[PDB]
């Protein structure tokens, strides 16, 4: 279940932003450092609120992430596959971001949230958005941040395609 901008009731982007050359080789895992969401209506509310924060507080053209996944086990489309993402605690790696909605410092995401990210990535490969040999990194490997949270970072150690280096 993938909710696009029309389904999470988002605003259109306020301007253009550099395109991503596809397929991309890297996925970067974030957390949103907000409350999590375990049912669609709450996830949609969170998405709207995060988009507003990014657009109004930071002045960005759109919610910063390419994709987000909710504790409801659903995928939320942010900027999508074709547009470069933007992130607090920035980095320049050519990649697509997936933000786990929530804060995973001392709690883990439910299985269904992790499974949503996995499903998103396999679809990326099928539709030629992600290279077949793509690698997965944590935001904190690339920038001085806690993101995606200690507990989620621990879980990632055993993920297929997770790259320590
Ligand atoms: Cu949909």
């Amino acid at each position: 279940h993938i909710l696009d901008r029309s389904e999470w009731l988002g605003e259109p982007p306020s301007g253009k932003y550099p395109h991503l050359k596809l397929p991309v080789s890297n996925i970067i895992i974030h957390h949103t450092a907000t409350e999590g969401c375990e049912q669609e209506d709450v996830c949609i509310y969170r998405m709207k609120t995060i988009q507003a924060f990014h657009m109004k507080s930071f002045g960005w053209v759109d919610i910063g992430y390419n994709f987000l996944v909710g504790g409801d086990g659903q995928i939320y489309v942010g900027r999508g596959w074709h547009i470069q993402g933007q992130h607090v605690n920035g980095y320049g790696a050519i990649s697509v971001s997936i933000a786990f909605i929530g804060t995973f410092v001392n709690m883990e995401p439910p299985a269904r949230q992790i499974e949503a990210a996995k499903r998103l990535m396999d679809e990326g490969v099928r539709l030629h958005r992600l290279q077949p040999d793509y690698h997965i990194y944590a935001h904190r490997q690339l920038s001085p941040t806690e993101s995606p949270g200690q507990k989620l970072f621990e879980l990632m150690q055993n993920w297929p395609r997770f790259t320590q280096d």
